[PDB]
């Protein structure tokens, strides 16, 4: 169940990945 | 098992998305 | 004992990654 | 197994982020 | 094996922080 969270976790970064690729657009 | 198979995914989506912010600097 | 260490690191790299977007949302 | 592919995507990753110090340096 | 996603871990992390430093040079 630690790997749960890291399955969360990588899940999140893609999703932040993502917005600082939309951000840098906005730019 | 069903759980490495997300986390290498999602390494695989990270990896093409980090190349995308490196070729926007590159750009601009 | 490595399994948690990972789950560390990965809630970090949210957060830092979290707060890149806050800077780029700055200016 | 499958944690050479993890293994790899880190390592590829950390190249990654290496290369963007890199730009954000000399540009 | 695991100490290399655990150094690779804790290599990026400094890397952001790296980042995170560049981004408030400028």
């Amino acid at each position: 169940e630690q790997l749960k969270w890291i399955s969360f976790c990588l899940f999140l970064i893609c999703l932040l990945l993502l917005c600082i690729i939309f951000m840098l657009y906005r730019g």
